[PDB]
């Protein structure tokens, strides 16, 4: 089973990048499952109904989210009405939407779990205990189990990866908008990467207009929230899971930008 | 000129990794300057006099530091006796030691500057204005200017890189202990990477014993400070600067571990 | 019934203050229950078995704790074996000790609950849901329910007080080591104060040596952990609950120091 | 010399309390100087020109601010144009407005300084060194020196009070919206209180609608920014400085609400 995962989509530039390159990536890699983190898709934060459908149309089988899930209130109008949208599972009981979805595509089934870290972030429920709960639930239905862990601290991300080794098929990090080079398969067969990175402006600061972000750092004064425009980048991973052993056997990084040309 | 930079050395396993591989890297790449971040070298945090000299002996020309600079109070006894130890320049005026040093090779001086980020970290002086001050001062003396920015937030690291583009020759990030894949040359010629990564245990959590760190996440109870033992890793970069144009022309990542074997 | 509560006891000076004044307060006010927060009692952090017994001897019927509960490791060997010691209830399931205790004394019964806030503190379990859970447990047995909420943020403390109004008999804040002047009875009858304050050195910074604390603020460098010498202070509240209506009818602040002499 | 200081004015209910009670307070105490913190005055955050004038109209001689100074953008067009308005002095050089002002009354001049803490807040310039700089400036012009320190952490507030003892005439804290009971004259003659409290709704959470704040704590979801309806409160202090010794000799707390009726 092959999974293609695309990191945090940031605003229209990210959406444009998805529209162009996900179909090409799908042609190139022929993944059984395609997952996209859309937490910044609506002008940099949150999601609209139109955007959810356009991301699906671009080739996503499921969409994962993060700390900005709720930033556009319109999400409350459609979240329980669409089939393949996941938000962090460790938001308190009673939160709208779901933290796990079972993606049925190309004759297979992948459990897709979204979790959010707590270091440097709001005090949600414990994602470690939540991971245990959802992994055991998922395992009753499918041995293919994928986690998008949206977190800030490298320590917390690596801890979750090691903690779930051999129990989740793959654990990929998102949130920091910078792809890491530590993609590897852990000793018990779980594919792991600390952060997949972002899809959106390449020459902003994490997708945001450079001048505003630098001004905030230098002045401590508030600035307008402004998404960058210009060159674009896409960040993703392709993960292969052995259908017999259920272990991950490969995790390859994808980067497409002026410094990493796309081939084929 | 060519610069070899080695990421956060963690404890004795990190020191062992440096002792073996830094000489081999110098043979392979023949850098004019070698810089090592030693902030975790003394059993996970801080530095001793013997360890400083041992790192120099392994091939370092200068040692940069970070938030753990002062964790072993012995440092106050030797900081005035060692010649090329740099700590974050933005600690308050009156802090022992220095934030910039100059090393010379093949007729050219390299200014080596250490700065520390403030997001998710203590409120030091502003590293942006400090960078301006030190860049201006160094530029009176040499156009070759290297910054090791020890910081947590990707936003802050990228902001500094872009902010100093064309003024610093290279800006590399440290602190998170995970190497990033975003090594690039910015438009005005500054080499940049968000985090070089760490040198030390490969199968801990950021160098720390896995069990202890996972227990702390799950229990919220204190745990003993325990550096991991086992497989090791080294993370670094090799940066080339064109000495005619003063622009960086290449930044290559170095990873040495069981997933990235070293070849002479 | 009447409750006497004494705020965070800090080190030996705090213990000395308790030894001298708690017996005098008990004579003056004749409380049915006396509760003391002991979280800093052992040289500024944690609790030893010897000090637990000493606080009981001085007149405490129950001892509540806080973020420093685990700092003196001997607590792991007595916390499960002594009566009426509680730690914050919202540490994860499996944590040693109890977060609720039932005190029978001077003829009546009181449920004493300890909780810890999460703003500016570690990500424990949600204290709001935990408060619901423990109030419902206590309300199977007794209508008299007291909460010591150990928290940093005024917003979080007030929120819990208002949230539990009419359900808890009294909710008092601890942790910031400064008594607040906002003692009041909330509309549904719950006695409330944002912070009771501390018991210990009066001329330190929250109990700590002034020069060490000031140095840390000015230099960002490490300093010795040192409990302050000199004048001492005690902070507390006395709360009256109507035995028929269950409403609190008075909450009076106690301050004993050079600026607030004690009158027998 | 007598100073009347009014704590954070929150929204229209805060403005209503000021309009009614500041004149009554000025009649009762006959202060030479009246200072109001207006940082939340414009619908809960920031300050408009109209409100600036209305606070002066109500009896203020000088207005101090805090972390919300910049929230109503019109402030950028009047801050440099009106008298006796100050913002935290430790915003970086080049920030609009000023951090110190001199108010004249009778034959006396009062230096009014505003500073902002950094613990749990943005990384501004160090307020300790900034205090040193401004006190030294002020002392050449007048021995009457007042500091409004807008900060979250009790340790930081107390540290500044003690640090400046005998150099500032008075140091009062703001920002946490809860009045503290620790008003005192420090050993070298500086009047001190950790937090003066707020002026605005009494039955909100720090002035905000209770149900919205409780919801945010329980759900971790966004809530609308809503100033609370209902009964109101005013918080202040009255400080006396001996005109011969220049020591503070008294600091009295003011509370006006249903639990503290106003006389005269
Ligand atoms: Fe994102
Ligand atoms: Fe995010
Ligand atoms: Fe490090
Ligand atoms: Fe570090
Ligand atoms: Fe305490
Ligand atoms: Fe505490
Ligand atoms: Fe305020
Ligand atoms: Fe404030």
């Amino acid at each position: 089973m092959r999974i293609l995962f695309i990191g945090d989509v940031v605003g229209s530039p990210g959406r444009d990048m998805v529209k162009e390159y996900v179909p090409k990536l799908k042609t190139k890699y022929k993944p059984h499952f395609t997952i996209i983190n859309g937490e910044n898709a609506a002008h940099g934060k949150g999601l609209t109904e139109k955007i959810y459908h356009s991301l699906i149309q671009s080739g996503a089988d499921a969409i994962t989210m993060g700390n900005h899930t709720w930033d556009k209130k319109e999400i409350f109008d459609f979240i329980d009405d669409v089939p393949n949208l996941v938000r962090p599972a460790n938001f308190p009981e009673g939160t709208p939407g779901k933290g796990i979805t079972y993606v049925k595509a190309n004759g297979k089934e992948l459990a897709v779990i979204n979790l959010q870290g707590r270091t440097f972030l709001p005090p949600l429920d414990d994602p470690f205990l939540k991971a245990d709960e959802l992994i055991a639930e998922a395992a009753k239905r499918t041995p293919y189990i994928f986690i998008d862990f949206h977190a800030e601290a490298t320590s917390e991300k690596l801890a979750l990866g090691w903690y779930t080794d051999g129990r989740a098929s793959a654990v990929v990090g998102t949130h920091t908008h910078v792809q890491t080079a530590d993609n590897r398969i852990l000793p018990k067969g779980t594919a792991y990467i600390t952060d997949v990175g972002m899809t959106g402006p390449y020459d902003g600061i994490l997708g945001m207009d450079r001048e505003t972000i630098i001004k905030r750092f230098k002045t401590n004064l508030p600035v307008r929230f402004t998404v960058a425009e210009g060159k674009t980048t896409l960040s993703g991973v392709v993960i292969d899971i052995d259908d017999q052993t259920k272990k991950a056997v490969k995790i390859e990084r994808i980067l497409i930008n002026d410094d990493h040309m796309f081939f084929e």
